């Protein structure tokens, strides 16, 4: 018995965690030189010790949690007693969300505001009217949104699955054609009981979301809902991880590699090595070179998957259409370098201190989101590192073409639009900024070979349709699909962790289910619900 | 009455910006062209292969063109694309046209699904029972069931360019908060004549309709963009055409003939990174462009830039209005990649399987759920004693493009290969060889991402649902106290197509004539047409 294990991520190293506790032999294999994936930290030449940013996964809302590292039961609970398991509890600091003295910008149509000032952004100008204004776009959507998420909440805490059998009933609809043809507002908001209108559902979109989220599936945002916090009884602890999302990939691989790994070997094959006997073992094609497994488990995302030669893994009709139908999403980040963390300790061109420690600002325009580091922020040399923009769906899908060009005319462009959104945003000269600017690094995950994409982003109709048919295994049993995608919790850690705990109990059940009673009792009785 | 500085700065040398200043030359309006790149043609982009023959090019972005049936003096019928066809005319290129083959010209192209291979038009149900779509469905087939639904707004649409009305227009609207997915879903209901339930399609039926009809994720676009492209398509009758050479013909026949007296130049290598009103107070304010380093002022500026090169634009001083500035953001591009391979030979036209079957292909497509999705075989020189060795390996859109398009344009020749072998590896199941027996001919491949191109931003406008009925118009207003003139193929109807950027030229100068020189009005009308897409009278 020997389980692959494609694909060095955390879903991956989670999966061997899992099958090293119980003393079932496993190979990684791994196309690139590092491990963690999705978890990316970029460190800059020549700056300081937070000098970093996460390229990708940087922030999680974990369930309150004791002295001990014991968490509340809670969406990213799994998360939380990973970091415990790991010795890692200590290491967790603050992630804040808003910022931890004077609130974070707002900059939309030209007009602004500090987070919770009540500005309107020129509201009225747009046709919205002033009773959906006095309401608010944060109110509007929960009202929505709430009566999903309650119900899925109930399912997580009661172990049901009621709540997601009506969100599947639900699940053909988009945020927007929900908005447009379904939701009613509450009596209590004075409305008239009538479907919004696409320009105020286009306001709705603006502040809450990115440009396209709510073109992709209803159910999506409910879970991002869920996954924030916005539901539910318990409250979050927003942490990051000292250092970078790195520590916690490298952290896991030198446990496993105590007791592994095949690095630089890129799959290009996955099957049964003879589809015809019973017992045949499954073959990976992996660097040019043919290895022989019981059962592999994958955590290779789907688009990367539709790359790989999947014949005699006997896929069905189903788990094939999946496979490129199930939607991804883009997105991109900038980080750049300043002399001195100027959001901090800086002023805008009229005097007035931004004050700014930890939390975002959100705008209109091309950057949408700027995100202040946490870490540090205390110590005697705090980050000098900007999370310059943020982006999710058009806005991603639109900045990066500007992003890995290579050449140096596009290079320029791009910091110029930035520093120049950025100055706008703060109220700044854009010279204040580039006289302050040291390094810029920028990174698409929609142009990444690895990923194809950031990461799940279903649209209306995949969970109901086509979710349930890769939690099937193929390749008469012996292959099994995980990672991020396989979850309810797309474009989260946590997400894959469900991944390989799905993957992983099915892969017992089907070789040595007298082992089930200490997976349990280990990693847990049921992926999601809660404890 | 018009002021004897007139001069409109044209942004982009691309086909739209290049007929803006064919209609304001005929008129003897002056204008300049400020181009960020070295080429002209934009989104006409042809790919010569060096190591080739003289047909051993591919179209990067428009290489078909849908036209209206013409006599021999180059007079087009009326229809969608007879701006197009009068273009050629126009520019003495109509007989060198040559045809398209949407179809192959001898044996069908082939389809290939969820592992099952057939030759278009053999009735195959590619496994469909397999996937849950019933026999009914199955027999009615997804052409006759995508037209039952799009068929009654493509009607009202090309009435209202026949009656000239906009009624048609107005009834789109009042769906145009659909998504063709979610039209399906809470809207449609079968025609009577089909014998089916009378209810809404499941989700796992407007998949295979999507699987078959478009491209995945088209669907989740809006229901508007499925009909117009109906439209384009001509779902009268249709002339498909290209142009001989390649579509960088038409550009370059438009500059020569600007040209041609020895002015009109072009302001080259010049990237424009701010537009606005010298002084936005000042109702005679001449509007300032900043292009590679150097203001310029003109009268009247007619951009042609995408939406999105907008964004990255500084605007101040242009004064767009709240609509305005929210339409540059959210009104919806689309991605697509292309992969053109030269080949040692047309293999597709002379070769055989590997069963000794011949594939016996002249033009025309062949379709797959594979990665590379649509492979489009050339028209272009099959006639000729050299015929193209080139094909089109791959042409993508929506989610098929966005995911292709991370192992295109890494500058690793790593995923370079990673990209050859998998494209020669979906080809060769598409016609059903083995892989060597591609890669032995195979010479040289080029690839593209419109989605990963500063100077397009995605492939072109593909607007979401609400697009059109939300954000559209705020665009054919001016900005700029009624200076800045905002066209390209967003600013159509016609997304995607060249005739979406001519309509966007005819709108901008129409506008700048009404308010700058309606003494040119009759002989605008009389040379490029009374409406922009109302048919001809
Ligand atoms: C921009 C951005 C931002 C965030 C996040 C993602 C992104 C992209 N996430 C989500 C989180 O990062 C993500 O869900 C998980 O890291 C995914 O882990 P997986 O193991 O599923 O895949 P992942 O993609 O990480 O790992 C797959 C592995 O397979 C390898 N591989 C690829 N192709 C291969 C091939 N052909 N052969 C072999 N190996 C191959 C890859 O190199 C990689 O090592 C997040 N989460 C969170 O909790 N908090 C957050 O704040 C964020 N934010
Ligand atoms: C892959 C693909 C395939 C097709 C098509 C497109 C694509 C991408 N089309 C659509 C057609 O190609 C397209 O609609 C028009 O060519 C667009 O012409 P525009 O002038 O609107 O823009 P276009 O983008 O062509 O021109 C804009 C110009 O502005 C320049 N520019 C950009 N940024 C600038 C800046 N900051 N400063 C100055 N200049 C700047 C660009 O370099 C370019 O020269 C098509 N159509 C058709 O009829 N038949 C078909 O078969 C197809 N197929
Ligand atoms: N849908 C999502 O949650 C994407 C965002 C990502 N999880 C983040 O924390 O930024
Ligand atoms: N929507 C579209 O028309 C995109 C396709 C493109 N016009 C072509 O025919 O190649």
């Amino acid at each position: 018995e020997r389980v692959g294990i494609l694909g060095a991520g955390i879903g991956g190293l989670y999966s061997a965690l899992i099958l090293q506790s119980l003393d079932v032999p496993f190979e990684i294999i791994e196309a690139s030189n590092r491990v963690g994936g999705r978890l990316f930290t970029h460190k800059f030449p020549n700056g300081g010790k937070y000098d970093y940013y996460d390229v990708g996964a940087m922030r999680y809302p974990l369930p309150k949690s004791d002295d001990k590292g014991n968490y509340q039961p809670g969406v990213m609970q799994r998360v939380g007693q990973l970091f415990t398991y790991l010795g890692m509890h200590k290491q967790l600091i603050p992630y804040y969300f808003k910022s931890n003295k004077s609130p974070g910008f707002q900059y939309f149509n030209g007009v602004r505001a500090r987070i919770g000032e009540g500005s309107s952004f020129d509201a009225p100008a747009l046709g919205i009217n002033s009773s959906l204004i006095d309401i608010g776009v944060t109110k509007i959507v929960n009202d929505a949104v709430g009566p999903f998420a309650q119900a899925l909440f109930d399912d997580l805490q009661k172990h049901t699955t009621t709540g997601w059998d009506d969100m599947m009933k639900n699940d053909a609809y988009s945020t927007r054609s929900y908005f447009s043809f379904k939701y009613l507002p509450s009596p209590s908001f004075g409305l008239p009981s009538e479907h919004f209108s696409t320009r105020v559902i286009n306001w709705l979109e603006t502040f809450d979301k990115s440009t396209g989220w709510y073109d992709r599936g209803l159910t999506e945002t409910v879970l991002e809902a869920i996954a924030f916090g916005e539901v539910g009884d318990g409250e979050v602890d927003w942490r990051c991880i000292d250092g970078g999302s790195h520590v916690l990939p490298d952290t896991i691989a030198a446990f496993l590699h105590k007791k592994a790994f095949v690095m630089n070997a890129s799959v290009t094959a996955i099957g049964l090595e003879n589809p015809n006997k019973e017992d045949s073992p499954m073959v990976v094609v992996a660097g040019g070179q043919k290895r022989k497994y019981s059962h592999v488990i994958s955590t290779l995302p789907l688009p990367v998957l539709r790359t790989v030669d999947l014949k005699n893994s006997k896929l069905d009709i189903v788990q094939s259409n999946a496979l490129r139908k199930l939607q991804y999403g883009p997105s991109i980040k900038i980080g750049i370098l300043f002399k001195e963390p100027w959001w901090t300790t800086g002023q805008d061109k009229n005097g007035e201190k931004f004050d700014l420690v930890g939390g975002q600002s959100y705008t209109d325009l091309p950057i949408r989101t700027v995100v202040y580091p946490s870490y540090g922020v205390n110590t005697n040399a705090p980050s000098n590192t900007l999370i310059a923009s943020y982006c999710w769906t058009n806005d991603a899908e639109r900045m990066g073409s500007l992003i890995g060009t290579g050449a140096a005319t596009y290079e320029e462009q791009l910091e110029h639009l930035v520093l120049s959104n950025l100055a706008a945003v703060h109220n700044t000269d854009y010279q204040y900024l580039k006289d302050r600017l040291v390094d810029v690094h920028s990174w698409d995950w929609n142009h990444n070979p690895l990923t194809m994409g950031a990461f799940a982003f279903f649209g209306p109709g995949d969970f109901q349709d086509l979710y349930t048919s890769l939690n099937r295994p193929a390749a008469n049993g012996k292959l099994h699909f995980a990672g991020e995608a396989l979850s309810v919790r797309h474009a989260w850690v946590v997400g894959a962790l469900d991944s390989a705990w799905r993957a992983v109990y099915n892969y017992l059940y089907v070789t040595d289910p007298a082992k089930l009673p200490k997976f349990f009792e280990l990693w847990g009785k049921n992926a999601e619900w809660f404890e």
